[PDB]
């Protein structure tokens, strides 16, 4: 029966703050002039940072926890990954998908993630994973708001009954329409697939999230069609272009021309640093390109960009604990957003920007919003990132749904000394 | 008064093992056929992984904890970094250096690091940091064996009295001779500086560790002189080429020719992933090169290569907690050593390979060696890396010098559930 969050630090704000809770919502936020005493019904943030929940804007829960089954992706490429997944997709069962999705979802709850957008492969006449994921969505609702993207992994026009299956997925309840233009047989199929994707999103009033130009091909420019169609339909807010790794390889003049449209369109962008650094640059010898989209430039231009984990122990990525601060750490390094302020502001890439990408309507520490927030045992975004701190408490609807008792390290010198890695 | 380490897993070995300790050394190692019972004087590894101590083969303890003083490195380049450091170097004091070096050394002890090689800038007539570091070396000896590299940061031939100061540093006790050929005014000064570096190492019987070709210049090939001189003097084991980031930009034909010499010479290589990904590629627009040396190819050719953290919160790197598993994580991603076996074998890059780089004579879990070892709460190298586990216990001379009580995470679902991120 929590009534208040006290001694809280807030990004971009000076001092400590008190967050009053009432009926599962935030009733008011007031600044404090000093440290407040703890008491019953008060959750002490202990001068730690309080922020809305971490968000996972791009993950594949249907493939999670399947790395090496039946075989391993030896080349470390997107293309072999799809082929290795195809082998596993043929062996899927309802319970298998639910068990694995839930295992990763629990790690996400433990990591303060209360909003997740999972893509689900719908290039499968049986739609096995989709049916399973729709049940998981209902089951996990008390802890995570899960969005499902109908993702035509093998193409819309390049796979038998691809468009029909994509629409069937929407009729069954998928929240977002997906696409993968660079994987279609031809550039023309790629462009046409986007017109079909947008028509379905308008027909069913759904969001859009395209696996867009995930390839080191300077000629892969499907992103301009995604942005142009969004601008034409006046629906930028509901549209997302995931990856756009090809943008890392575009010449600067085209990119500058393109950026005007990206900003005017208002669409969202997702970069997946852990997976992008691994799968991109695989066709170069030396030097080897990084392959992440132009994150730094998007931020400088006011274009909404955010980070996703993409994969957790599957054909496209053998690692992960579904930790967003870890995803952010990799992104800041590869994108060279290493200035103090850029690092400190990094939290935006895994909180607010991701919420906008998911078109969330109830997100942020503000009066009237649901009492969904997490507490990090750190002074600010920089500190949280540097020390890769766990989530001390995760609060949803005004109730604690996860907590982590921090590790305790001691070094035995002339006398025992506690080490917290702070300066 | 520990007498045994029980229930230990060892890299590359099947089953559990018992490590008997006697007089501060490992007396014997025996395989177990099942789980052994705990008892007084027995340290239970609890089926966790036991390995010799982590090693930090390349760090700058004289500059650590000084990021932003007096100003920040705004460009994120090696060159501005040196210039920003120059401003701080002018404000150094004995106690200042000792305090900061010790702060980072404590984090290293907490992180199971018992061997550290620190470079110390000796392009300073007062040799302030060097005098301070020599005292720190004596002070920290019970927990860490610290090697000091006399590092002529501003060049040997390109800085006033550079060679004289370098030799003075050796006469005062520095363990390793350093150099920085790519920073010298001319290619000729670069080559000549290496002849002088080798002559000093032979005159004083010291090791060598060159900041070698840390620049995105395909024409920076000082590494061939380092390797050739080592081969000529028959001293490969005592020589290290740090960085060699220029190798990331060499054409393949020259690299192939060069590799024959690298292998024949027997010299060591250090890659610094966290810093290299940040400082390299800064002169590219898009695409942007990764800039780490050819780690994967060195491993395939049997060339000894290892990883260092390089910097901890200073002019060249604003982050860090001096954690080697974190350094390894970045290196595996950027170097694309992402196959299951490559990741699992990754521990070698921060243990055995680094010990060879430091020319250590008492290292490894073997009968007769000092009882210096650490325990990771993980099943193998892959698991330790994936979950970024802390060091449960660090043992030196048969005594516990550091321990970490792991964090405890719980998610409150229909019932409370402990989350350990394992599969
Ligand atoms: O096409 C893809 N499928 C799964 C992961 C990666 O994001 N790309
Ligand atoms: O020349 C250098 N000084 C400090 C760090 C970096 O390793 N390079
Ligand atoms: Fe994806
Ligand atoms: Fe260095």
């Amino acid at each position: 029966a929590l009534q208040t969050i006290i001694n809280a630090r807030l990004p971009g704000e000076e001092g400590l703050w008190q967050i009053h809770l009432q009926d599962g919502k935030i009733s008011a936020i007031d600044a404090q002039s000093g440290v407040m005493p703890i008491t019953e019904n008060s959750l002490d943030a202990e001068q730690g940072l309080v922020i809305p929940p971490f968000v996972e804007p791009h993950i594949h829960l249907d493939t999670t926890q399947t790395a090496g089954q039946p075989n391993w992706n030896q080349s470390g490429t997107l293309f072999e990954g799809i082929e290795r997944w195809a082998e596993r997709k043929a062996l899927l069962t309802h319970d298998d998908v639910k068990q694995r999705a839930w295992q990763t979802l629990k790690w996400q709850i433990a990591n303060g993630i209360q909003h997740v957008r999972t893509h689900v492969d719908v290039s499968d006449a049986t739609l096995t994973a989709l049916k399973a994921m729709l049940e998981v969505k209902q089951e996990v609702a008390p802890w995570i708001d899960l969005q499902i993207v109908a993702f035509p992994q093998e193409g819309i026009l390049s796979y038998p009954n691809g468009e029909a299956l994509l629409e069937e997925a929407l009729r069954l309840g998928a929240d977002v329409v997906g696409a993968i233009p660079h994987f279609e047989f031809t550039r023309e199929y790629g462009v046409e697939s986007l017109h079909k994707t947008f028509a379905l999103a308008q027909k069913y009033d759904r969001l859009i999230d395209v696996h867009c130009d995930e390839i080191d091909d300077e000629q892969s420019r499907f992103v301009e069609t995604v942005a142009a169609l969004a601008h034409h339909e006046g629906m930028g807010a509901r549209v997302t272009a995931s990856h756009t790794t090809a943008m890392h390889s575009y010449n600067g003049a085209y990119t500058s021309r393109l950026f005007r449209l990206l900003k005017m369109s208002g669409i969202n962008f997702v970069a997946n640093p852990l997976v992008n650094i691994h799968l991109q640059g695989r066709f170069d010898t030396y030097p080897k390109r990084r392959g992440i989209t132009r994150v730094k430039e998007m931020l400088e231009s006011g274009i909404n960009v955010c980070f996703g984990h993409d994969d957790v122990f599957d054909p496209w990525y053998p690692l992960g604990t579904a930790n967003m601060l870890q995803v952010l750490h990799m992104g800041l390094h590869v994108c060279q957003l290493m200035g103090y302020g850029q690092i400190n502001d990094g939290l935006n890439l895994i909180t607010h920007h991701s919420a906008r990408t998911l078109n969330l309507q109830d997100y942020g520490i503000a009066a009237g919003n649901s009492a969904n927030l997490i507490i990090l045992p750190a002074e600010n975004g920089f500190d949280a990132l540097r020390r890769q701190v766990p989530v001390r408490y995760s609060v949803r609807g005004g109730k604690v749904i996860a907590s982590t008792q921090p590790a305790q390290t001691t070094v035995y010198l002339e006398q025992p000394e506690a080490i917290d890695y702070k300066r």
